[PDB]
């Protein structure tokens, strides 16, 4: 699993066209104030152990930033070892569920299988942009 | 070299604190309208051949999107095989120079060695977010 953590002042997205024949989540749009935005690329080897490590890490980082909103944003572009779309969707559902057991704030999982527009205002402090890898 | 291509309606950044002992570029800030924003991670094996392939690709993609501004945005977070900071800075200067020989619009290389805030409004069409690898 490859993640990018962006500490945002604000974030919003809108699904536009479908990117899979039948996107497994409905279309939608949402906007947020301050948040940790986690761009999340699910990889071929990812399983339950991977999901739990990433959930732990996201919670730990969120705590250190003092953020109370996490956005789990599915993202196909951070890796060249992608899991197939249905497995990736399952692992993202699992990550959202695991994160809720470790982090007390708002957890928003953005819809999977859509092309999306987005806007982000990313903070510029030293911990505002980090990347992470998890495996098992 | 690992790149992320984001087709933006607007982009802006500001250097904040230095991220290297002596950043090789001055502090600064800039904002743009529609542009191709290229987050660029220089990797250990990158040399002149790599730079030329990436410059060709960026020009080709820009043409297909009908964009007339490219932002070359140094980014440490897209790879786990980073070139050292001074080599990365040299390859980014080279990429900017090579791109000008292939693409006729505005080429802006953002300062290297700074933590930066940024804001982007990324389009949501099917070619608005792509990633690329180059090697030699
Ligand atoms: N292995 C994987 N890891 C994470 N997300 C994955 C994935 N495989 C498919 N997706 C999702 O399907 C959309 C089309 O690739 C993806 N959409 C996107 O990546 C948008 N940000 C493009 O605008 C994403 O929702
Ligand atoms: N191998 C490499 N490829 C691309 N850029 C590289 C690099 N090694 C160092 N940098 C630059 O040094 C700043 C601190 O890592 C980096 N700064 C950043 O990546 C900001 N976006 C953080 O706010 C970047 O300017
Ligand atoms: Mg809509
Ligand atoms: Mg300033």
């Amino acid at each position: 699993m490859r993640l990018l953590y962006l500490h945002a002042d604000r974030f919003e997205y809108k699904t536009v066209k479908p990117a899979l024949k039948n996107p497994p989540d409905p279309p939608g749009e949402a906007s947020f104030g301050e948040a940790l935005v986690v761009f999340t690329t699910v990889e071929d080897g990812d399983g339950p152990q991977t999901v739990m490590y990433a959930a732990s890490d996201i919670a730990s980082h969120s705590s250190r930033l003092k953020v109370t909103t996490v956005i789990l944003y599915p993202y196909a572009h951070l890796s060249s070892r992608l899991a197939k779309p249905m497995a990736a969707h399952k692992r993202l559902i699992e990550l959202e569920g695991a994160l809720r057991t470790k982090f007390p704030g708002h957890v928003h999982r953005a819809p999977f299988g859509w092309y999306k527009s987005f806007s982000i205002a990313c903070k510029g402090h030293p911990l505002a942009e980090l990347s992470r890898s998890f495996t098992e």
